């Protein structure tokens, strides 16, 4: 049940939305100019997380669409949740495709807005994700990852370039460490900033912790938690460097703080809850 | 509107205006900018373009035979509601749903169709006709339109032309005193432009900017114009058949475009005039 502006919108997408997203240095103008329009018509729920997106967007220049914005986020965040009950393999694309745009779009539009609202629907999208992990390897899509050095002469990791005095604690670490897979991974993913899609994988990273690492994080254990510190040093410090190359990267530095207990919705262990978690 | 309607909005910019382009049309942006973008403007503009793209999408899709006449009579509507009221920020919007909804009318003329389509052709004309002359101003004004040189130097009169030529003899000399001398001069120019980009616009709107002293001349029924106007049918007809193997819109048009006018499903070679030309004043 669409309008007119409708139409506009998603011209403004196929049109002027989507090489800013290839822009900020995405690869494959093939599935963000093709592959997503063409799966929109077929999943109402990607439908509107694209035309959230590029109202968003729209909102730059042209006045009047606040509640576009805001009616489309909101159908596109409940549609997004009720699909995660049933996934098929169809529409696996195409809800890794609308978690990514929600995320995007919901960094966008944290003007600073509680935070509650911009977390609650990353929330969404993070849980979308983090059901869909792992993909087929047919999928489109399976790039919003990396390959998996950690561990030497000792048999045990003794120095990561990622962080190295933010974990030392931890160091060193056993191949049987539960915080070993996490470890490897961040790390990995950290001597990859110069490549395609980066910001991808940067953005995926909380949803493709693997269960053990993850269900240990949630009863606050100290090691994980202090392992997402350095990833959230990394999200952060790469968001705020390339807020003049990617407009809906723009302001995230005042939704996201320097130390994490100064968190506006309680404290660092409340800003793990308010992202991470799915709905059972 | 709904969905389909989104994706034939979509449809349009990723596989109908390329296929316009390909033809022998130029700017790319008139028909991929700035046509949507007036679309948005002008809800009359954005029938039309829902209907083409319908049609160009109903040759594989199935089941928008209900999507194609809906949108087309409903632009038919509101451009002739849009003609009482012309404005010069809508002008190109109702030139630009003229042209569209022209070639959405020849795609949609079978193997032995009725007078719809030339309805809508006849609306179509009516609106170019109320908008021409467009100020130069127009992106459109190049693209559909375009003395002394079809005159004889050494006796001052059309001693001969090309393309007409042998089925218009009876004619000369044709005089500058003459009400032919315009409309020949511009089938000569039109002639003298066939290899050339947008000639199939130039060739589209012919009939709607002869000069209304012409014009009003040939609706009487007057030999000589009449005769004329056949010179042009030659040309329309001659164009579309070569070019039918190069346009999917042009397709199938020598069903509907008789070699003798005489043989028009409707009528006489006069009922076919009148069927095309005439507006609601
Ligand atoms: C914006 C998109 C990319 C989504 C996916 C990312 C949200 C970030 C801000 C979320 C994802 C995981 C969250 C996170 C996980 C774990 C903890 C450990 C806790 O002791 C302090 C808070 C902290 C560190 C939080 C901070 C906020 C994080 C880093
Ligand atoms: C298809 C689009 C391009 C529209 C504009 C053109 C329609 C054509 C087929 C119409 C336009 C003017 C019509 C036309 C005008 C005048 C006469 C004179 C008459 O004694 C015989 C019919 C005849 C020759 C008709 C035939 C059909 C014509 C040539």
């Amino acid at each position: 049940s669409l309008g007119l502006v409708d139409l506009k919108l998603f011209h403004h997408y196929c049109t002027e939305v989507w090489p800013t997203i290839i822009a900020v240095g995405i690869s494959s103008p093939e599935v963000w100019g093709t592959y997503l329009p063409d799966l929109a018509f077929k999943y109402p729920f990607l439908m509107h997380s694209m035309l959230a997106f590029s109202a968003t967007h729209l909102s730059r220049t042209q006045p009047g669409l606040d509640d576009y914005v805001a009616s489309h986020r909101l159908s596109a965040l409940k549609l997004l949740r009720e699909a995660v009950l049933e996934i098929s393999d169809d529409n696996t694309d195409a809800l890794v495709a609308s978690s990514l745009i929600l995320i995007m779009d919901s960094l966008a539009n944290a003007s600073n807005s509680n935070p509650t609202a911009w977390i609650f629907h990353v929330k969404g999208a993070v849980t979308i994700l983090t059901a869909v992990w792992p993909l087929p390897e047919t999928s489109k899509f399976y790039n919003l990852i990396s390959v998996d050095i950690v561990d030497k002469d000792t048999g045990t990791i003794t120095e990561l370039v990622c962080c190295d005095d933010d974990i030392a604690d931890l160091y060193p670490v056993d191949l049987d460490s539960p915080y070993l897979i996490t470890l490897a991974y961040l790390d990995k993913l950290y001597r990859e900033k110069n490549q395609l899609d980066y910001i991808l994988r940067v953005f995926a990273f909380p949803a493709l912790l693997d269960r053990t690492f993850l269900t240990l994080l949630m009863t606050g254990d100290l090691g994980a938690m202090r392992i997402m510190r350095s990833y959230y040093k990394l999200l952060r410090n790469y968001t705020t460097e390339i807020m003049d190359r990617a407009w809906f990267l723009e302001g995230v530095s005042q939704v996201l703080p320097r130390d994490v207990d100064d968190y506006s919705g309680g404290g660092g262990m409340h800003m793990m809850l308010d992202f991470l978690g799915g709905g059972l």
